[PDB]
C-alpha cells in the first residue's frame, strides 16, 4: 500500500478524472454557491446544469458538447440516469460530468 503517492490505475482514459476531476470538482462547486446555484443536480434550471456541465467539460476542454443535448432542467440532469448521460455526451465526458453530477449530490448521498 503507497501512502506517499498512491498509485491507482493505468493513465490512459479515466484517471485523467481520477486525479483531475475528484479533485476539481471543488472549483465549480465552490462558485456554484457563489452564483446562487444549488448544491443538488435535481433542481436546477437548464442554465445551471449546462454550467456544471461546461465546468467538468471546460477543464477537460471537451468543449465539443452538444448544449442541446445537455438541455436539462436539474430534474432531468438527474432523471437521465449514468446510462443516458454517457450517450449524451462522449463516453468518457458523459461519465466525468456524471461524476461530477454524482458529487455534487454525493455532498448529501445517502
Amino acid at each position: 500500500m503507497e501512502c506517499a503517492d498512491v498509485p491507482l490505475l493505468t493513465p490512459s482514459s479515466k484517471e485523467m478524472m481520477s486525479q483531475a476531476l475528484k479533485a476539481t470538482f471543488s472549483g465549480f462547486t465552490k462558485e456554484q454557491q457563489r452564483l446562487g446555484i444549488p448544491k443538488d443536480p435535481r433542481q436546477w434550471t437548464e442554465t445551471h446544469v449546462r454550467d456544471w456541465v461546461m465546468w467538468a467539460v471546460n477543464e477537460f476542454s471537451l468543449k465539443g458538447v452538444d448544449f442541446q443535448k445537455f438541455c436539462m432542467s436539474g430534474a432531468a440532469l438527474c432523471a437521465l440516469g449514468k446510462e443516458c448521460f454517457l450517450e449524451l455526451a462522449p463516453d468518457f465526458v458523459g461519465d466525468i460530468l456524471w461524476e461530477h453530477l454524482e458529487i455534487l449530490q454525493k455532498e448529501d448521498v445517502k
